């Protein structure tokens, strides 16, 4: 198994390094003979002799083209002949490429900005993360002594936690008789102890949660001050610290530094992105946070150090658990894209599509177009059209099918051979005309993108068959990740077409796919109404909800299935409609806002639920019960009653004052991000405990009847006690409860006025 590649420069010559794991052994192959290159398109071949003589002046050394060989390749549907220019060193390319492009006989240059070790992986047909090789992983976390005003890492690391197979431990330089803590003399010896358990565990994967930006940078500054050489690479080097945007990332040569933060932030959408937020919204259980200020308190103190050491080891065991969840996903993603897990897990989707495409263009001898210049990149600023959204039928309905298109946009790209290289080609014998926009896509030959996509969809189906046929659940889950990842890849080509930074950019292609999508949904909808008597309640882009008004459940199901057979014998090519699911009741408040229940009584919601910094359990409870009243009971009036009851019980003070805890997340440091509110009050009240409120730093609070404004008097539930404390019922009604249910009940004709009663 290939883990990674990079390159070193020795006497000015690049040497590729391959980091490998094979029969449980770590290996490093070196390749001294891989040659950087670019391609030049020349007006006349006789100009090559000028170009061979071009030379830059780089750090005093004359750099030139080492050789030139004429090659034949494909480029956007048409054959092309270009000159492959070799060089001694990859970094010779920038200095000499602008000079070559200056030559008046040079039309353009190509494939000039492709990182050398990534060029290696592609050109050599090598694929990271392939095979069955078991890989040893280890997570780690640190807790540090922090104090306001100090520079980064002015205070010592107090604990280094790690966690893996054997369990979770903490290393620290103060005595804690807890049995998972190991104690040593010094911060220095702690750090040496850490470096030593790594050497002897020798993991292939190092898992952190935001190690790219905190842990590794801290451990660097500290080991510098203490004069320890932070040796983590199996090759004798310190962690290497790249830039990526403003923020940074860290490599550990010979191992994979798997930072879960970039990975999580692009998978499940959490409100905030703390390690606690992640764990509770991935695994289910909760996790305690210990603020920085309390850790400083506990370390200067005797006791309280057992709780913090719990929080430290609990940083480490969850990171290893989370890493065990998200790693095989990224191993599968590395196989598919053909790039290292390190790069794969830190990269934007359009960027992973482009590395997949670059590998395919090489396999097919297809010359890559260039990324756009700044001015072209501003030209590609179109707003796109977006698929068909039907204004929904209002009110409550029963016996609903959701029908949808199997991979609608891939299906279309293949079916209509939609590709920059097939766009408005001349003398074409066979073309499909995109509706509305009128772009003509030649079908005399397979387009580059369609020809890649077809095998992807095929492979996906072959993987799903293997998934279901293999009894072993570890394998099933691997195959399931692979399957899903293929489908995300395939579903990303539509967006790639409009992606402004795309090498194979194609606005016409994007406009055409969207338009075909509209046509297929619209006519499919018209068909089921006019031929099968269905009523389409709502539709968004690749699917619709429908019922037969009056029919019973088995009738709509059975007729839904007949219509699939009908319409699928009519849909061209790969276009196919499938029966996704049946819903006993549902309602569609507006476009993108609806809720439905299936026969398992599982309610599914879209555009209605609580996404809020200010979420409270009286709100979440009350929204949940009105949905249950509309969808389980099919009783909208009761839903209204429930809101009236709950607003009454809030004002007559009969409501358990803790479900009125507002767990709020902080976005900006308390500079009045919100002009005022509960947050500025609870900040003052927990500055009493010594805590400052920083981004993250979840704040739980109850809002009390005070003077001044409603919602200006707030305290932590810590300091609450049901005597000399009354919650402000008006805040909980107008700010928590009614906003959670207004939208649902507006869909049934009720205004906020109707949802209370006082006088």
């Amino acid at each position: 198994m290939i883990l990674d590649t990079d390159y070193i420069t020795e006497d000015g010559k690049p040497v590729i390094r391959i980091f490998k794991k094979e029969n449980g052994e770590f290996k490093i192959d070196y390749d001294r003979n891989f040659e950087p290159y670019i391609y030049a398109l020349l007006k006349d071949d006789s100009a090559i002799e000028d170009v061979k003589k071009i030379t830059a002046e780089r750090h005093g050394t004359t750099v030139r083209v080492v050789r030139a060989e004429k090659v034949k390749k494909k480029f956007l549907g048409r054959p092309i002949e270009v000159w492959k220019l070799y060089f001694t060193h990859p970094q010779d390319q920038p200095a000499i490429r602008d000079k070559i492009k200056e030559h008046p006989a040079v039309v353009d240059i190509y494939e000039y900005d492709i990182p050398f070790a990534k060029r290696y992986l592609i050109d050599k047909g090598l694929i990271p993360m392939e095979g069955d090789e078991e890989l040893k992983m280890l997570a780690f976390a640190i807790a540090t002594l922090y104090h306001e005003g100090e520079e980064f890492a002015e205070g010592p690391i107090l604990m280094i936690s790690y966690a893996d197979e054997e369990g979770a431990r903490v290393i620290t330089w103060k005595n804690i008789d807890l049995p998972y803590v190991d104690v040593v003399s010094t911060e220095k010896e702690m750090i040496k102890r850490f470096l030593k358990v790594v050497k002897e565990k020798d993991p292939d994967v190092l898992i952190t949660y935001n190690g790219d930006n905190f842990d590794f940078a801290y451990l660097k500054k500290r080991s510098e001050k203490l004069g320890v050489k932070f040796i983590l690479g199996r090759e004798g080097s310190e962690p290497k610290i790249q830039r990526m945007g403003d923020r940074f990332a860290v490599e550990v040569k010979g191992r994979i530094h798997f930072d879960l933060y970039p990975v999580i932030r692009r998978t499940i959408w959490l409100p905030t992105y703390t390690l606690e937020a992640v764990y509770e919204a991935i695994f289910g259980q909760p996790k305690e946070k210990v603020y920085a200020e309390e850790i400083a308190q506990a370390w200067e103190t005797g006791e309280g150090l057992e709780r913090v050491a719990r929080y430290s080891m609990e940083d480490a065991k969850v990171t290893y658990e989370l890493g065990k969840e998200f790693f095989p996903m990224e191993a599968q993603l590395s196989r598919l894209v053909g790039q290292s897990l390190w790069d794969v897990s830190r990269s934007s989707t359009g960027n992973l599509v482009e590395w997949f495409l670059l590998r395919k263009a090489y396999e097919r001898n297809e010359l890559a177009p260039n990324k756009p210049d700044e001015r072209e990149l501003a030209r590609r600023r179109e707003s796109y059209a977006g698929g068909y959204v039907k204004e929904p039928e209002r009110g409550l309905w029963e016996n609903i099918v959701y029908l949808d298109f199997r991979s609608l946009y891939p299906s279309i790209i293949i079916t209509h051979n939609v590709s920059p290289d097939t766009l408005n080609r001349e003398g074409c014998g066979e073309y499909d005309v995109a509706p509305q926009v009128g772009h003509k896509f030649c079908k005399d030959f397979p387009g580059f993108i369609p020809s890649l996509l077809g095998p992807l969809l095929e492979e996906r189906q072959k993987v799903k068959k293997k998934m279901k046929a293999t009894i072993d659940p570890i394998e099933k889950k691997l195959l399931d990740y692979r399957q899903r990842l293929i489908g995300i890849l395939a579903n990303s080509f539509y967006g790639y077409y409009g992606y402004a930074k795309a090498r194979w950019y194609c606005k016409e292609c994007a406009e055409s796919v969207t338009a075909w999508g509209r046509q297929y949904l619209e006519t499919t909808i018209r068909e089921i109404e006019e031929k099968f008597g269905f009523k389409v309640l709502y539709a968004d882009t690749d699917g619709f909800f429908a019922t037969i008004p009056g029919a019973d459940a088995e009738t709509v199901k059975k007729k839904a299935k007949e219509f699939l057979d009908y319409i699928n014998a009519k849909l061209p090519g790969l276009l196919e409609l499938e029966y996704e699911g049946f819903y006993k009741r549902g309602f569609f408040a507006t476009k993108k806002k609806y809720a439905v229940i299936d026969e398992e009584d599982k309610i599914t919601t879209v555009g209605l639920e609580i996404v809020r910094v200010d979420w409270s359990e009286i709100a979440k409870e009350t929204q949940a019960r009105v949905l249950e009243a509309i969808l389980k009971h099919g009783d909208v009036e009761e839903a209204v009653r429930i809101v009236k009851e709950v607003t009454e019980k809030l004002s007559k003070y009969e409501v358990p004052p803790e479900k009125l805890v507002i767990y709020e997340q902080i976005t900006r440091d308390l500079k009045d991000y919100k002009a005022t509110g509960p947050h500025v009050a609870v900040a003052e009240r927990l500055a009493a405990r010594g805590i400052k409120i920083r981004p993250g730093t979840v704040i739980s609070y109850i809002v009390l009847k005070g003077s001044g404004r409603i919602g200006d008097r707030a305290i932590p539930f810590d300091e609450f006690d049901p005597a000399k404390h009354r919650y402000d019922a008006e805040y909980y009604i107008e700010n928590q409860v009614l906003p959670a249910v207004e939208r649902i009940l507006r869909a049934f004709g009720y205004r906020k006025e109707d949802l209370r009663y006082q006088k």
